[PDB]
């Protein structure tokens, strides 16, 4: 008697899952990165290892991070010298933290999306929350469907211990919840916390090192939804097609562990390297079915896991040196942010478009690339059309 | 110039998405029910606690739990005494075991699922791994995309520290998967491994007591497809509609930390009651649009979290005995293996309606529902059609 095809036909969106609104946050404690050498090897009661510490300030000054927000502060890290050790037990202490302040940050970004789109929070039908640091049940999606007075029957998407690919992972997943529901608005918050990371310097481990110089706080949050309600709803990027994969030649470039000192990161190839010689392949699979060959003609986003990794896709492809300043302004100004960063490069770029008089969010062009890196070593690829105006 | 209608029309696919093939598998060691009180008892070193031990009697004989699959042995115990206390450290070791034995497992049970499905492997395009038992970077995904030899390229969805609602929410992921990608085909893996939470018993804890008589291991694994090509591939249950929920006066119900020393349960409210009072609900949003209000009209698939849940369901619908035959034959044979336990129901109920000449897979009837409850306290709803044979 019921027809599935009816019902099927019925329950479906009809165009391109498109973003309508992003809202970002930040923890209060911005830490400049021109002092954070002595900063970091004075609160780690490492002052003695002079060679190391010589090390870190050469790379805090070829980070090209200018500052980054921390959750973190002197006093907290004063109240936790566990955390403040390269390796003590204290997973505790980090996920008491974090479990608090990945939905706090979360919900500032929330809000901020919210308001722009202007549509009744009731009319959010799917959350999807992601984040690497720390896990709890229920999760930090239950946890903001609290905070910010959801329906309780949102649909809940919890992404969690993913890694820095995941801002192209969580737009990966909205375009398929979006396309495939008629009326679905998606809410998207990626927010990461690095008191789950940080942790003091050992000479024996660099690769831990690194991520030190880099690492920084943030929250960002979308809406997603297909099919637009024309001018009561403001398109800013449609997503088209989506790949995720992962790199040949890449086995442990990436590991991260979760354990009783929390989460630390390992480093076993050459990261820049393996995304220089693999971003090639990924383009020529997104866009060659759209006939596009010339990689300057479309607007890039990419996750700045580190400045070479940026530096040598440019070389690599000769990408004009325009091409990554949205990715690079964020760098500067809040460091790598793990999932979340793809998403404020997101909102810097359509910013300075529309600030600026281009005619598109793109930066004045059609159409776009945003690229998530991470751990397997994974590339996601998201292609974006811009909207005019 | 590009035609973004066109590439959505000709993205997308037509049916309803089918589960095509189901996969099981268990650790080797086989633990009764009948003896267990004595052997938890001796291997925590509890024999002293003659009060608590006649409690944890009770707990078993009531569990209506015959069996247990378990990767924890005695020789693994006896090396790890900080498991067998109720609270000492020991996330570390908990996680070597479980990273490796989470994907080692989801790897059997996804072996028989694509020998069934009979397709080659390479057209496996999306994987959804669902653990709560363990996390790592790259994920369970990765580890069972390497050991499967999936294509690099598979679009992974790691579902991590989910809880036992998830197979419900690995289904509603699953069908917007399939059914929004034409050729999609996606491997879905449920694999559940009770060396994260097992810890010895304590008097002031009797919440997470509860859990050592109930808490199985096991995994499950689907593949997840619409538009199936007829009589190459074989439909064995078709979804039509989800929802997930979060019952009202709930908070706290099931909570659970992952900390230094493991995952640890608490237990604040009544879940038999708040399940009970909160299903009419459930059925009545997914039922009355189909004009169906019979609820033994229909074939069911509960996670069977306890059998006071299902006992209280059952009297609360006035469901005749039999509807829950196949949810109280799973925990009667492996006990509450959280996610994976309403796949396992769906491979019992299938196998033993065709085994007896029955009309559909649904026990001779049309429409079903699948049920997963876990924390929040969350309700997963998933409408399912049978197929005929």
């Amino acid at each position: 008697m019921v027809s599935v095809s009816e019902i099927r036909k019925a329950q479906r969106a009809e165009g391109p899952a498109t973003i309508l609104a992003i809202g970002t946050a930040n923890p209060a404690n911005c830490v400049e990165q021109s002092t954070y050498p002595d900063f970091y090897f004075k609160i780690t009661n490492s002052e003695h290892k002079t060679e190391l510490k010589e090390k870190f300030q050469r790379m805090c000054d070829k980070s090209m991070i200018k500052r980054r927000y921390m959750y973190l502060t002197e006093e907290i890290l004063k109240e936790n010298p566990n955390v403040c050790e390269y390796m003590a037990p204290s997973l505790d202490a980090r996920q008491d933290m974090v479990v608090v302040e990945v939905p706090r940050l979360g919900k500032e970004a929330a809000v901020k999306a919210i308001k722009e789109w202007g549509q009744p929070k009731s009319k959010i039908t799917h959350l999807i929350v992601c984040t690497t640091s720390g896990v709890d049940m229920p999760g930090a999606d239950y946890q903001l469907t609290k905070l910010l007075g959801l329906r309780p029957y949102v649909k809940r998407y919890m992404m969690y211990q993913q890694g820095a690919f995941a801002g192209g992972t969580v737009l990966r997943l909205a375009k398929d919840l979006a396309e495939n529901n008629k009326g679905a608005r998606v809410l998207v918050v990626c927010s990461e916390v690095t008191a789950v990371t940080f942790r003091g310097p050992s000479d024996t481990h660099l690769d831990s090192l690194v991520g030190q110089a880099l690492f920084g706080d943030g929250a960002a949050a979308l809406i997603v939804g297909s099919d637009p309600v024309p001018e009561i709803e403001k398109p800013i990027f449609e997503m088209v097609w989506t790949a995720q994969t992962i790199a040949p030649d890449s086995e442990g470039a990436i590991d991260g562990h979760l354990r009783e000192a929390g989460l630390t990161f390992h480093l076993l190839k050459d990261v820049p390297g393996i995304v220089s010689k693999n971003i090639t392949k990924a383009l020529v699979e997104a866009f060659e079915p759209l006939g596009i060959s010339d990689y300057n003609s479309i607007f890039w986003i990419a996750h700045p896991g580190g400045p070479a990794i940026l530096d040598q896709v440019e070389q690599k492809l000769a990408l004009k040196p325009e091409k990554m300043n949205a990715t690079r302004e964020v760098l500067s100004e809040y460091g790598n942010m793990s999932s979340a960063c793809v998403l404020f490069i997101l909102d810097e770029m359509r910013k300075k478009s529309t600030q600026n008089g281009l005619k598109t969010t793109g930066e004045g062009l059609e159409w776009g690339v945003l690229f998530g890196f991470g751990p397997g070593l994974t590339i996601e690829t998201v292609v974006l059309r811009s909207v005019a105006i």
